[PDB]
């Protein structure tokens, strides 16, 4: 599961896309999403 302040990926990130539950993956950037 993606970690606070994780990255939870923008395009093209083949990692952890599902945040911890109470945290949203929210994109900062077309590429870096992060999960606040």
């Amino acid at each position: 599961t993606q970690c606070h302040y994780g990255q939870c990926g923008g395009i093209g990130y083949s990692g952890p896309t599902v945040c911890a539950s109470g945290t949203t993956c929210q994109v900062l950037n077309p590429y870096y999403s992060q999960c606040l």
